Parts: C-alpha cells; sequence; structure tokens
C-alpha cells in the first residue's frame, strides 16, 4: 500500500497467533510491543528514546505479519507507550519514505532517515519520524513567544517550548508549522510537517 500521514500510521499485525495494532515508525531502529508472552527464549535489553530508557525482553526470529506482509525478525517486548514497528521489520517488507508521493526523494530505511533541515536560519540534521505526531528540535534560542508543553516518548515525558508558524525547510521543501524545542537526543520531524511536503510510506 501507500499510506499518508494525516493520521497515525496504525496497522494490524499478527504476532504469536494474536492480532495487535502498531504504529509504522521510521524513527525507531527496532520493533517494540507491549507486554505479552512469546514462544521462544528471550534475553534482557534496554532501549531508549525521549526521556531515557526502559527494560525489554528481546525475542529473535519471530514471525510477524504486517498488513499482510511477512517479516521474521527481532521483537522487543516491554512497557512501551505504543506498539511500534521499527526499521528492522520495515526493511523486510520493503517500506520506504517518499516525498511528494514519490515524485521526490526516496528514502530507504536501512539506516536512520536523517536529512538536512533549515530552521531559524540554521541548518540542522533531523530524523524523519512517522511515529512522531510533532516536530521536536534540540534546544535552540529561537526568538518569539512560546507556550509550555509536555511530550512523551519511550522513557517518559520532557518539557518543551511550543512555537507556532515556524518555517522549516526539509531537504529543500518548504513547510511551516508548530515546532517544539527541548532536550531531545535527536532532532525529529513529525507528521505535522511531513504531511505538508507530501511524504508517504510505501510498500
Ligand atoms: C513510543 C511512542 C511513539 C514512538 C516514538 C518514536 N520516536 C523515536 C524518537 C527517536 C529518538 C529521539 C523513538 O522513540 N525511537 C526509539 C524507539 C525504540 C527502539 N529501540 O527502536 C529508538 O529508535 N531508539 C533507539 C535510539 C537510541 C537510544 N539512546 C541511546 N542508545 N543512547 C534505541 N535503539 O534505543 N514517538 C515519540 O516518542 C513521539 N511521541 C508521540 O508522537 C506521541 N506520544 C506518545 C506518548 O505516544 C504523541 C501523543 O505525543 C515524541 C517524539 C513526541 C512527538
Amino acid at each position: 500500500p501507500q499510506i499518508t500521514l494525516w493520521k497515525r500510521p496504525l496497522v494490524t499485525i499478527r504476532i504469536g497467533g494474536q492480532l495487535k495494532e502498531a504504529l509504522l515508525d521510521t524513527g525507531a531502529d527496532d520493533t517494540v510491543i507491549e507486554e505479552l508472552n512469546l514462544p521462544g527464549c528471550w534475553k534482557p535489553k534496554l532501549i531508549g528514546g525521549i526521556g531515557g530508557f526502559i527494560k525489554v525482553r528481546q525475542y529473535d526470529q519471530i514471525p510477524v505479519e504486517i498488513a499482510g506482509h511477512k517479516a521474521i525478525g527481532t521483537v522487543l517486548v516491554g512497557p512501551t507507550p505504543v506498539n511500534i514497528i521499527g526499521r528492522n521489520l520495515l526493511t523486510q517488507i520493503g517500506a520506504t519514505l517518499n516525498f511528494c508521493g514519490g515524485g521526490g526523494p526516496q528514502i530507504t530505511l536501512w539506516k536512520r532517515p536523517l536529512v538536512t533541515i533549515r530552521i531559524g536560519g540554521q541548518l540542522k540534521e533531523a530524523l524523519l519520524d512517522t511515529g512522531a505526531d510533532d516536530t521536536v528540535i534540540e534546544e535552540l534560542n529561537l526568538p518569539g513567544c512560546w507556550k509550555p508543553k509536555l511530550i512523551g516518548g519511550i522513557a517518559g515525558f520532557i518539557k518543551v517550548r511550543q512555537y507556532d508558524q515556524i518555517p522549516v525547510e526539509i531537504a529543500g521543501h518548504k513547510a511551516i508549522g508548530t515546532v517544539l524545542v527541548g532536550p531531545t537526543p535527536v532532532n525529529i520531524i513529525g507528521r505535522n510537517l511531513l504531511t505538508q511536503i507530501g511524504a508517504t510510506l510505501n510498500f
């Protein structure tokens, strides 16, 4: 299919013989699912995101059907806020990110989808994250009025400053919208701006 990003890219998956809902997440290296039992042995791991880290159980070589497409790979199980399908399985099902519906660059998911952005007259690197509702940029002295906000990721919540109507050029494509500024470990471009540049998931 081709999936646009006006809504969360939620899909049904089948795993261990059970159906679950999960978010297609280009900003996640790995696939993380809420607590459940999986056949096979597991080992302890920690994974991170906004706010730090959680403990998970790593299961290897798990079959997962994702919208009807087969994958067999690593599934982390633990207290994630949302079930996410990460790049390890997205690559198996042939998923790419495409600008302007495929008229623009195609970004494969073998490595983190990092691109150059321009914001407040600065160039920065940022991750295209279909699993992010909002755009979050590392602490940056933007002039202007802001409102406080809290946003939440794998390890908890962080406090950010919300600025509205900020232009953000993404790989040469002009967007304008809300930007959150705070202590993120990676600058994140979320769906609010991805939709403006016609970015789609395709597989
Ligand atoms: C879990 C909630 C949905 C997925 C997540 C994907 N975000 C990326 C951000 C990338 C880092 C800043 C992420 O968590 N990626 C993880 C996913 C876990 C995983 N293992 O794949 C990752 O790749 N982690 C790497 C990064 C390294 C961590 N640090 C380190 N090694 N030192 C890792 N392998 O642990 N989205 C979010 O965290 C966003 N949250 C949301 O969009 C929504 N919030 C919630 C609570 O659902 C909305 C309601 O606010 C944040 C950014 C606010 C807009």
